[PDB]
């Protein structure tokens, strides 16, 4: 991988491997969301950031911030096949005090089409106390230079998808799929629950008969609440129509929310 | 990757990555694992072997016939970091009529040091019966071209821990973690469940403790049935034991049939 010519964006391609393709013999949406994480901590590493933790700055660090993503919106085209390779170019733009987006763009190698996009938004939180607290100017200072300043967007569009407000799914669900935990597998090297572990968990309440006949083409993810190691989960899906669905993750207990997002999928 | 020059074994580099390392930055057995497969199936790509099933020649093909794994044994000496190069090298062996090997050596990119070492056996087994049931000499005719005639072992060591007999674990164990289920992740292109998430529900009932004071060592895994996608697992494990050791029991919560059993070796870190 790359930072590109001007140093505002970084590229890296990837050959698809056997595991991480399903029955189509094409690459998982979960597999996708890893390489985006993976292209991610690349560009931050390319750009001189610490492999300590996550694209922090120094300033950031020594106040125990760190970055946390809030939403990930994901739509593909096409997966790509196993052995094919995928390129992915990723940057990020400030969005005012609120917080910074990560935008990604998928292409076919070979023929150089547009194969898929994604883009999330990431806010800035005390690692200690999970407050989204006071920080001061001087902290974002240090990543404009990193970012173009022009908009340059994969979803452009005023009120496109990606935007959307997504509402809570009531009970009774149409489907569920209690009793989900994660494994040590699961866990990034800060012994937290990697993100894309929610997605594999939101989609363990699609019946198989979906899975077996359609295609995933867009997801978008809210991020509430963490999964703590002991948690258990409860994934719980509506249809709401193509066919379109509403998720929601709760912890098994008491309710709680940890995560909500819907789906869209188009006949094979 | 590519094949080597006498086109007899297969060697690959891979890149490690932040989702594939544990809290040392260093990749986790289950990663190593992947890699070994991956690798595994670039070398049958490159032989000629087709994306249907894995290693499948046209007469086991045609006569319903995959290659299923009875044991992986895997020592790590160094784990590669995150970002870092480890160059794999892999090749098969017949080991007569009972069935195949295939070998590892896993090395340091820059250096050139054996970082790891595995090898596995390999049965032919009928698909829809799941029954090893007789196969003419011809279907071994086909793979023999592909490896090499003089004994190459990645365990060359006399009684060496891979050849190694695991006795059962008997109740109760000192530790466990149950209902243990497979997800969509944990599935290969068939809807098997991936051998390595076996490895990953033996790991789970050793204590944090020994996770965080330890590091792996030694894994051997013996395959006796698969869990299938609707099935619960238990994971049990007792110290057998500087060192410490374990056996682990891998059986269904619906009426305790093994599927799996091992041992582990750790050293303090
Ligand atoms: N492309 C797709 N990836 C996944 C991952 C998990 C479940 C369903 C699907 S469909
Ligand atoms: N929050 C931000 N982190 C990064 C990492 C790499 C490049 C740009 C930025 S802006
Ligand atoms: N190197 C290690 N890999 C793993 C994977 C799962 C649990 C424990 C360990 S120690
Ligand atoms: N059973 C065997 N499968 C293969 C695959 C690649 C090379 C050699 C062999 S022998």
């Amino acid at each position: 991988g790359s930072l590109t010519e001007d140093g505002l964006s970084y590229k890296e391609k990837f050959v698809v491997r056997s595991y991480e393709v399903g029955s189509n013999k094409t690459a998982t949406v979960e597999t996708i969301a890893n390489l985006l994480q993976e292209v991610g901590c690349n560009h931050a590493q390319s750009v001189g950031f610490s492999t300590d933790g996550f694209a922090t700055t120094t300033t950031m660090r020594k106040l125990h911030l760190i970055w946390v993503t809030a939403r990930m919106h994901i739509e593909i085209y096409k997966y790509p096949a196993w052995g094919d390779v995928v390129e992915i170019e990723t940057w990020c733009q400030s969005e005012g005090r609120i917080g910074t987006r990560r935008d990604w763009i998928l292409k076919d190698s070979v023929t150089g089409e547009v194969t898929g996009r994604a883009t999330s938004k990431w806010v800035m939180m005390n690692q200690d106390t999970r407050r989204l607290q006071k920080v001061s100017d001087d902290v974002r200072d240090e990543y404009l230079v990193f970012c173009p300043q022009e908009p340059r967007l994969a979803f452009p569009e005023e009120n496109n998808r990606s935007l959307k407000k997504i509402p809570k799914l009531e009970d009774p669900a149409q489907y569920s799929m209690i009793g989900l935990k994660p494994r040590r597998a699961d866990l990034d090297m800060n012994q937290h629950v990697n993100n894309v572990t929610y997605i594999g968990w939101v989609l363990e309440s699609i019946p198989q008969e979906i899975v077996d006949t359609h295609e995933l083409q867009v997801i978008t993810l809210d991020y509430r609440r963490e999964c703590q190691q002991d948690d258990v989960v409860d994934s719980l899906t509506t249809t709401t129509s193509d066919s379109q669905f509403l998720h929601l993750l709760r912890l098994s207990g008491d309710g709680q929310e940890i995560n909500r997002g819907t789906t869209l999928w188009r006949k094979k």
